DNA sequence: ATACGGGACGCCCCGTTTAT
DNA sequence: ATAAACGGGGCGTCCCGTATGT
């Protein structure tokens, strides 16, 4: 209402700090200052402050699945999905901090079910989208699919990536494509990555 | 001192488990046997424990790097594997990454742009000596190597992870011939458990 | 209002929480929570948290009267009336959730004019005691107070009429001329819920 | 150290406040204001503010049988002890706000933590004992229902009153005694007490 | 009278120096 | 390495009035 307008602002302003400072070290009032609200306006929306943690993870674990849908019957090859998908994730990290923050909160456990825990969400989404891309040839039917997925996930996670980071993800792809996709396929994809990094 | 190791050992445990920011002195002092005054006399402030943990790491980092004697790519390969073996060998070193993950306050060099700088030096030397193709881009590779060595957890699949990732690096990076040694090498370092 | 039913039931849960949690130990959160009522419903009815404490003392003192002026409706002896009352009043607090609270808030800020219940009570026992002296049931020599301090804790320092009778026994024995102790004691005995 | 000074001061401060204004309704800030200490000085000595109440209750229950003790060495018996024994507590009530807050805490909420020495089933005891021994000294009547009188006694001892002006406190108890004698005491020797009360009023 | 927003503190307790 | 004291917020939440889109 005026309610969501605020409720959002808050998460906004919280996700900014949480990303730049940590759950732990962001003052519950450095938030209510930086979102221009009041303790009690905040309170209506968030009683505890892992009510913020939680609703910030909430969004990430959601809008991930919302991109996983936004490109299927969009006519894409298995890999091309999973790849473009990650530039999608990378898309928003770059613009507005909610996601930026959600990543940083996946070192909190400030994890209680049916909360996402946002890694199986991705392992499984890639352990699948890969285990599928070894179908349309496109991979190598010799590879340990599971092991690559486990990698991909931090590979993604980065280090000042833990930007300029779409850029990084781009290279990461390259390093991974070369020596995962067969000789010929490397075409479609290297170009795919460079173009994905250009605009995403 | 002995008690000085004791305060850190306790501090590092509680840190890597509860986090720095929410580990209180009371609890460190508590879970250490040492008095509060004892604590403060050894270190000036809560952060100084955080410093002195980064110290152990950043130190014994190079203490392992001291074991260059060896293919530039091999040291670097093995360096990984050893480093990972350690980040389990007690809290101290493990808690070092934990403090790195969080808001690092430093000064010490810098936490990862030590590591990444190392990765590069080795890789540059590998390229200097044919083991790695000239027109890979080292830093792109340094970086990704520096990250990927977090995996996902940040629990037996650990060499079982590097090994596998090293392969992917080898497959695009190294010459086609020299490629083989380095793989059976990675298989073998995985067999240090 | 017909839909005062709410205000009845707001005070209902309000009163119960007070004599269990306490006054401020009890929060609006839990009152409306308990009540089965919106905050806003409560604020339309009462103005502020004290207004509920206030609303309660009122319900109490409006039974001090309501019940005192219905004993001296009968043909009663003043000193009889007086003890009659010290049993009625102490029987309500035995089972009234709304007056238990009345007590609990008396012990722990009463809005004027309302006279702090205790002094209300003492000047009533006085009133009646002084009457019974004129009737000659109580000796003409004893300092009327004595009074209401006695009879309060008898709940507060938590079957109990048996203790309330007990104290009459002691009182009657010292103030009521020797002749007339008969009646009152037998009556005090009789006044046990029965 | 003269931590004990502050430590004690705080409890003065707290008891004075706890007495005038209730437990619930006194702030740890009004307390630090009053004892002139800093929040962390108060914290050293008391973590929770229940500690501050439980330590006051203690300092009160302990202070009472220190009067069950001192009032022996055949310093009377049964009624005579019991009688001045009360007057003594009422004597400290009159100055030490710590004792005042003592009762103020029994009536309101006395919070959790082991054990909380319940100040009443304490007194029912000390009294039923002391009284039920003046049956054994025909200072009472064989007929008098001892346990009924203890509950009565303790009850009226608390009185209510500031609901009524402090210092008129042993004054009350004086009357309350008077009324109880008569009711309970052999005619033959009510004397001994009526004097022991009205003199004993101004001095305990 | 609903939802929403508003401040105000209360308590806890935490990371530290003086008395030493 | 003391025991005692120190301020300084953190979070929670409480008791309330201005806008209110069910």
């Amino acid at each position: 209402l005026r309610a969501e307008q605020t409720r959002a602002t808050i998460i906004g302003a919280a996700a900014d700090l949480f990303d730049r400072r940590g759950y732990e070290s962001t003052t519950l009032s450095e938030i209510v200052a930086h979102a221009g609200v009041t303790k009690g306006a905040l309170y209506f929306h968030f009683a505890a402050k892992e009510d913020l943690a939680h609703a910030i993870l909430e969004i990430q674990s959601r809008t991930s699945r919302r991109l996983a849908k936004d490109l299927d019957g969009r006519g894409y090859s298995s890999l091309e999905a999973l790849m473009r998908l990650t530039f999608g994730m990378a898309r928003l990290c770059v613009q507005g901090p909610v996601l930026r923050a959600g990543l940083r909160l996946a070192t909190a456990g400030v994890v209680r079910p049916p909360l996402p825990h946002p890694f199986t969400e991705w392992r499984e989404i890639a352990t699948s989208r890969l285990l599928d891309a070894v179908r349309q040839s496109d991979v190598h039917q010799d590879i340990d699919v599971d092991s690559v997925a486990h990698t991909l996930v931090c590979s993604v996670v980065g280090t000042r990536v833990v930007g300029r980071e779409p850029r990084r993800l781009a290279e990461m792809w390259y390093i991974l494509i070369r020596g995962m996709v067969p000789v010929t396929r490397r075409a479609r994809y290297v170009t795919l990555a460079a173009r994905l990094e250009q605009e995403t």
